[PDB]
């Protein structure tokens, strides 16, 4: 509540936050005094008369240090190896031959996992470890899927690109560069399941959930891009499936090449050098392009469950949430001299040295091409006198290039100051606080009570320690009064 | 201010060059007494508003319009300055930018020596 | 790598016709994407002969969403510096450095009645002793004083 | 006066400006203890026997912690929004709303 508060003032935004600080350090102060086990179970669920409840509502109120303290982080440690029990110190070398093991033998586990009632290795594959250990090897099977299906052209590709080449005279030259191979289907299989688990998850959790988090939004980008390159794929086999039939009814002669065909037909015989500027493949092979690049950021997800590279991620993760308050600022200033060397040099197209500004978009190109140091001065010189102008360009492309390096300047000293503010004792439990997150995605799936008398005790402690640290506090005091009412009575007796 | 007199001096200069191709028009359109203007040569002076841009004087005042016009252009974005304050996201952003801005002079005037 | 195997699976059918060799095999795309970090790479490799526009502009948009990210990668590196410098503090590098040089000195030395050690050792550990008990009454020097007056003042009380 | 003799002394630099200091910390602590809203409007602006005299004074003079203060923001913002008033909490995207509406 006062959380929400601090939003909706927004003059008394340090007075909410400062309640705030007290409502959370009165819980981790009361988490700090519990000795038996008895007690850190019933602080970290409720009532009962797992299901981590407390925990579970401490996530979404971000309490990070009520996560982050020992005494919880072991009790979610021992439910994440509840059956393993002698994995939980070892090497990196063991766990490395588990998770090879495990991405080995991936297609016997569910023929393992039918078995389960009645195998212990049933309930020891049930366990969160192992369920990570699966998902993260499935994973890594499907890139595997994408490199092998690039294989074949890793040193060249064999011909070129004008000359045609097929198994007989009578094939289409069309059907052989976009008929399915093995390894395809596969990956049509994998691209289902994973649409199929997101829209599950999206009918479940609702559309603020999913518009909430950022980072589902991509994820679910990727697979519908998959699935746009698939369908275009598609829709170039069949035409060239219309062309076979048609030629192989009709034709009535010995070789394709022999006899010119309809000029519809004929379109479907041609190298790579003639195919229409909006083909289905040239689409296919440029949405299937961008996929696979965007493929490789799901090991975001197995990141923050390893203690050296888990901190890394949470530093990029605010930078990178950081860098765009800079990057609108720098959008008007780009805006800005593009305008403005577009207005110059548009009389200019057919005199120049260069075929820069001459355009928006050439004038865009060179403008952002121009701050990683890959750009021409050369572009701004022209054939004819009119010195002038040529001067004017000059001057503003220098203009240009120093006010993007103070604008840079700017950022980096800025980024600096986040640091000071991070001080120390944060980033042990900001990380803490991620792979938490990372666990409880798999856990799932008259007479007073006893938890009262609990408590009653935690309450008790807690009541005795606060008043012997305020009585530690002021120590002379209480003994000056004691001495002053005992010269009052020494004044009274004498 | 100076933004705004930059504006001025290239609309003046535009107008100036309107102005002369004005009275060229009104003195063809009186003494032509032909049936088109590349059919019969003209005075020198009335002949050098035919060409097209590879022969123009390099003071020209189109040229010297199109040259101010553009650097115009270009400092009349800077007026957004009077608007991003009003905001809590690119409000801090904002002072910060100012503060190396009014920080790098000192340094500037080092390096001239240098260069 | 990722994009590198993006670039490969992109440029791979165009090895006829290119301006430049870069992107046609996997040895070539990384040594274009590596030399790129350096500011020693052209931008005329995304450009091919043929028409083909939407390739070219996946191409470029793919290369400048590559050098976006190197130079945020970067950033985050440098910052993350900063930190252990903070974290260094004062009076540690001196001390580093020292335990650094006295590792390579000492690579080069090699090749009843109570004994006198244990009488020197316990006058060390007695002058530890009394050292540590004097630091410590002179870190609370009024409760003392506070106590023995209280002490007296039950002693005045049961003699008035 | 301080802060104009700062510039003019140059070897006592400091010592004017540490008086400064004080100069400004005393209003800025007056004006914490206000808790009517007739105190922070006697405040604000002088005897009047808006027009928000005291504030465009302490513009002059750059008291930063005078006018960055909550208790003169408030009095501020009900003078920004004063004929809205239910504008004054909304997203961003209903103010992008007027403006667009405004622009058009
Ligand atoms: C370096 C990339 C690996 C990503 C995952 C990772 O770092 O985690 C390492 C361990 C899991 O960690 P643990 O729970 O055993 O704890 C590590 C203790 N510091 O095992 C894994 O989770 C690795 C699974 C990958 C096998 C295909
Ligand atoms: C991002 C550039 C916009 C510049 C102005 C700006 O950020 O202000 C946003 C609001 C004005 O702010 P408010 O007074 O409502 O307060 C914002 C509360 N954080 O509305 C405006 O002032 C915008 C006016 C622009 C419409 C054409
Ligand atoms: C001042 C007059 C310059 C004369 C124009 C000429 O011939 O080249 C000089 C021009 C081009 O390099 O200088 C610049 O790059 C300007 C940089 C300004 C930094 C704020
Ligand atoms: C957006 C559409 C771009 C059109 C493609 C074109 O012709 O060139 C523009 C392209 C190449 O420079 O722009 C880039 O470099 C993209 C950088 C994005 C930064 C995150
Ligand atoms: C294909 O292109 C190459 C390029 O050098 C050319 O030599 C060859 O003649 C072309 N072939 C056809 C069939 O056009």
């Amino acid at each position: 509540e006062l959380a929400k508060l601090a939003n909706i003032e927004k003059e008394f935004k340090n007075d909410y936050r400062k309640l705030s600080m007290q409502c959370k350090d009165f819980v981790v102060g009361v988490l700090d005094l519990c000795r038996d086990s008895e007690e850190v179970e019933a602080i970290l669920n409720g009532d009962l008369e797992a299901s981590l409840s407390r925990v579970k509502l401490a996530i979404k109120y971000e309490v990070k240090k009520f996560v982050a303290h020992p005494n919880c982080q072991q009790q979610l440690l021992t439910i994440w190896y509840e059956n393993l029990s002698g994995l939980r110190e070892q090497t990196i070398a063991i766990k490395c031959l588990v998770v090879l093991v495990v991405a080995l033998g991936l297609p016997f586990l569910a023929i393992g996992y039918w078995i389960a009632p009645c195998s212990r290795l049933g309930k020891i594959l049930r366990s969160p470890f192992m369920k990570f250990v699966a998902h993260a090897a499935s994973f890594i099977i499907f890139l595997g899927l994408l490199v092998f299906n690039a294989s074949d052209r890793f040193e060249g590709i064999t011909t070129l690109p004008n000359i045609t080449v097929t198994d007989y005279p009578k094939q289409i030259f069309r059907v052989k560069t976009t008929q399915f191979t093995w390894t395809e289907m596969l990956i049509m299989v994998w691209v289902l399941g994973m649409m199929w688990s997101e829209c599950k998850e999206l009918w479940l959790e609702g559309p603020r959930e999913y518009i909430l988090q950022l980072w589902n939004v991509l994820d679910f980008g990727m697979l519908s891009i998959f699935i746009a390159a698939f369908t275009a794929r598609f829709l170039a086999f069949l035409q060239a499936t219309k062309a076979q039939q048609y030629v192989d009814s009709y034709v009535q002669e010995s070789d394709l090449s022999e006899v010119t065909l309809p000029p519809e037909i004929q379109y479907f015989t041609y190298a790579r050098d003639k195919w229409l500027p909006s083909d289905p493949q040239i689409i296919s092979e440029g949405l299937y392009a961008i996929a696979v690049v965007l493929s490789f950021s799901r090991i975001a997800y197995i990141l923050p469950a390893n203690e050296s590279f888990g901190p890394l991620q949470i530093s990029l993760g605010r930078t990178v949430k950081d860098i765009f308050k800079f990057m609108v600022l720098f959008i008007m200033v780009f805006f800005a001299f593009m305008i403005g060397m577009f207005i110059l040099y548009s009389y200019y197209l057919g005199a120049k040295v260069n075929a820069a500004f001459t355009t928006v978009e050439e004038s865009f190109k060179t403008l952002f091409w121009s701050i990683f140091g890959l750009s021409e001065v050369t572009s701004v010189v022209l054939k004819y006198d009119h010195k002038f102008i040529e001067n004017i360009g000059y001057v503003l492309y220098g203009i240009y290039n120093v006010t993007m390096v103070v604008v840079l300047l700017n950022m980096l000293i800025a980024m600096i100051n986040s640091s000071y503010q991070e001080i120390e004792d944060d980033s042990d439990v900001e990380w803490k606080f991620a792979r938490s997150k990372l666990w409880l995605s798999y856990f799932d799936d008259n007479q007073p009570t006893r938890y009262q008398q609990i408590m009653k005790r935690l309450i008790k402690r807690y009541v005795l320690k606060a008043q012997v640290d305020k009585e530690n506090d002021e120590v002379n005091e209480g003994e000056l009064k004691e001495i002053k009412q005992d010269i009052s009575s020494l004044r009274y007796e004498l």
